[PDB]
């Protein structure tokens, strides 16, 4: 039977335990990832509290990290989800993906409804991904892909 | 001397005749930018008052629009860029990329401090893309490509 | 091909045309959506700077308005949605609906959750309907049903 | 003598109570509305802090979840109400809700004053329900019926 | 068919009509509110912008300030309510009530609940008047009076 | 010698316990009030920290609750005076008179100079009473009274 | 009949007319007040929106500053007071009597508490004045007195 | 070597003890300023949070308020200042300060550049004081003297 | 005798003229401050509305610029200061420099107060100069000088 | 395994730690940068919660300061930067930094879009340095330079 919160604070506290725990045991999200069956982009939200975990992942992921049945039963609640809620994100890794957004945002609107209609590009029936790919330049460049239905807006 | 914008209003007024002009003309968004050398994305942003385009560029949209040189030297204008200075987005369409940055942004934040290591994913260094795809249960999605380079900090 | 805005300006200026229009003519919001073979709720929004009208419908309400080609146009445009983007309203009656939201909204989610599953209803896949009904204890009260769809939430 | 609240701290408090016992004991919404004679979206709301409880129906849900009397008694006093005093909802399931009401507030207050007056749909005299109904895509909708009293704006 | 207004802009122009036309010809609030049939508050209010006027009460005010029929249309649609939508009021003479609500604001919610029970003193089922009386101690006093129907909150 | 707090805290503390105190010995406000010489918005507004109490009145609501003199020497320091500083009201019954105050602010400071002159009515030297009168319509109504000084704003 | 405004756009537009012929005319505030029988504040403060001025020195001005009757009859017109309504100020000097404000605020209260009692020192049975003294250092140093009625705070 | 705060929080929980107990023992603000050779505007405002003190009137104070070294070392310590850091006061006696600014902030702006020109009135080199005086229509007045130094905007 | 400005609109307009008129002459800001014998970021702050321009200085910019003796004038007047007064701001460039102050604030206060003591690194006894210099890995660099007077915070 | 944080509140935590140390060991910050071969800006920043250290930095100043292993280790994680994410600062010497942005924020932008070009100067690539020199006027002055990268926009 699905649980779910109606505030932030026990799975944000949960997420600063997941934070401590896996610092020192070293791990990575990745290492933290593997064997679930799910993607890196979902269970790293689901341990920073943006997601629930189906049961199996949460015991999984909690036997790892050393948590216990509480903190796996609450990794498996629906959460009230947000990551920033208390205003534009000063830290400047965050900030520069809104900074995507005010640059590119009416962009995205206009060119949606030229290449699929009125309506939207779902959030919720929706996937994210980040790779890492080579710079010809020599460096190193993040690829974000944002995949996400189409719902239309249809008169009625 | 490349010139630039100090507030955003000129430039407003410009997205706002071309709005009008690309209605009038039953014009798309890739009309415009056919005959630039420039991606969709970025002269559409361009046009909205986010990019200045180069003289070339700006006269072929013009050119297509109905404007005049005036209107050209402005889109070649720097401009004080910003999609939505006055707050979150009401509009669903857009408010969809803040939802999936609410939901995402602190899982991108780890990330990129796990693949690439402490820096910021540049938003002028970057480019965007949306391609329209099959929807296996029916219907269409977008997939949007953000690919920007990894700028690392730099300890002194 | 589908036009859309970037600003409210153009549609809440047409917006306010009609209001005055409406007024001097002494017409109903039923009587301009009479004819259009679309929803009242939706016919209305529209013509508030919510909703492009379809050209048959566009055509049909501004000819009873007496506003011209110009006009319609603009209402076949995809507007930047929103009818209170500068704060929460002050209007009593707006207000009000704002109030059933502070009260119920962790009921809503709650329910959801426990109904449906991680996920949404939304407000795209969606139908709003306002009737009113005689009250036993004397006058009247508004049914007003939102009918959205649920669309889960699933790992990935 | 019926007690009132001044500040939201403590049934926010035994709200947490609630969602954490909820979890632990494997209870649903519904399994608490149980037997109370009172409809689930206001038990589920009082138990979120935004109503009080009648004694009898207070003492039964705190009966079925272990809270003692002085829960009770707390469950019963009138809270502050508000379900997001701290700013729009992130979370995707409730801004929806939101949402729904920035695309249809203006079209509300029109219809309202069309089809009753001045004045307002109430928030008090006012019930709240919400159904799960098929959808004929295989998936599900969420039918919520918001049933309010008109008051009437008069000249005084 | 009654009309209604979706911004405040028009009635805010019909508000500074007034106040201009009032100060050129020397007329006061009670010199308007004569011969309407209607309490001084109610018809001021509605100048400003708060209210509706009947027909016949409109075409008063507008003949004593040589107002066309277009204002007095105006002035007979249901407004947008608010008389500070953008911000706590700077005005010395407003900020005294908002600061009687500041400091009082927590006890005429527990005393309402003490004397009346859960619900609300209504805003719309309402009535206000203000009165000057000389103060015992030289000068004089305004004594405002708030008369509002007590609207219960019952179970359902 | 006089003593005032400079932070919100440890009234807003001393309220919590008096709410709690009042409800584990279902008491009323009035109750609170009998006995101090004061009336009961004045005693109920400094118990929930708005005022201080003088020293008889503060020990006589002490020992009604169980308070200490730690308690009651607190009750005797001037607060920091506000009952909402964290946003405008989301309680309903709170909001109402906030309501009011939008529909009618701009009216009550245009018959404030009419009837008295260019100043202020003062929130200071300024009594509140509320009153429950039974309606011939069904029900009850509250009449709340605000009786402020005039002071009025003079050339110097 | 003294009249009064509802909103700051008219005299603000005024002041900044006063401010343009001000200086085309390379006139001083010292010099706009001589005659008036004022001081130098009240004046200035008038004219830049925030007092009325009496009729006899609103025509003086408005002589000197080649402005109208509508203008004097507009300076006598009691204003909705504010100077910065939309923020705190950036300007510089503006800003610094703010900061005094941060710095000192609390010790203000708390001194006014022990010198005075509880209550308020009045900023309407107020006068300022702005004095310029040689600093024995080098340079020049204001003066700023601040002279307000002691409002005491008396339990009802 | 000096130290500073980052945060205000250990320099207010600071002001909280001295606020409780001065309190317990009945004490002035004059008396804790009285023996350190300072005005009490300053040293209140650094027992408040708003100053470091001296060592040797730290240790005065603390002497007095019975508090320790560890106390003394933090009031020697440079704060992070600001009296009200989280929105415009709600507290009537500091609110008034704020509304005099309102009222005289841009006359205040005009006459510094008039008397002494482009610059400002220092908020560092500066000095507050508040004086009791009797009022000759009985009561009594504060004079609160703000006297800083004027620093100039110089061409460079 | 010195003007100024108490609202911002007229040096923006100003400003506005300037970014216009400078782009169809295809000027630089250094073509503009050369002749003048002033640094050019004290000359292009004072054109985008920040400084007042000594009168030879404004004379020549507005000769060099076609623009006429009133916005000399105009120029020549102590404006209301602030280049962003509208909120953080969303462009890139300038978002930067916020950006540093974000990650360094608490640093520049911190060292202020080791190597100079109580006080401020004045932002009016101030100079700014940028200049672009060769970085030894690859690219250029800007190094932006802030020279600032220290004014100590004494006790007193 | 590089760590990062997701929340400041663990390294604000550190911070107050070491500000804490810092003064009962009476060190400078000076002290603490000495032996990490890094920067004072640098160091301080990260201490104050503002940049990871490397391991062999972060253990010479827990050594310093007599913190753990888990010190170190936090101080190692990647920070969630921002020194002021709740609101512009009210502290002065913080403060006129943001008040050197305000006044030439603009100017910044645009002599670097003069100097430079289309894009930015970086804050992540980025080097801070104070210096203090004597005034010749009497006093002393601060020279802050601020060296980042220029970073190019790329069209695509
Ligand atoms: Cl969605
Ligand atoms: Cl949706
Ligand atoms: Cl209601
Ligand atoms: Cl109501
Ligand atoms: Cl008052
Ligand atoms: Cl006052
Ligand atoms: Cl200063
Ligand atoms: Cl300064
Ligand atoms: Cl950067």
């Amino acid at each position: 039977m699905l649980q779910s919160q109606f505030a932030q604070t026990p799975r944000l506290a949960l997420a600063d335990t997941v934070i401590d725990l896996k610092a020192r045991k070293n791990l990575s999200w990745q290492a933290l990832t593997d064997g679930t069956g799910l993607s890196l982009a979902f269970v790293t939200a689901a341990l920073l509290g943006q997601h629930p975990l189906p049961k199996e992942a949460a015991d999984i992921v909690c036997g790892k990290l050393g948590l216990d049945e509480d903190a796996s039963r609450l990794l498996q609640s629906v959460p009230l989800r947000g990551s920033f809620p208390s205003g534009v994100p000063t830290d400047p890794t965050m900030y520069r993906f809104y900074e995507m957004l005010q640059v590119y945002g009416s962009t995205l609107k206009a060119l949606v409804h030229e290449q699929f209609g009125d309506g939207i590009i779902s959030a919720i029936n929706f996937k994210l991904d980040i790779k890492k790919v080579e710079d010809p330049d020599g460096g190193s460049r993040a690829v974000i892909t944002l995949d996400g239905k189409y719902l239309p807006t249809k008169p009625f």
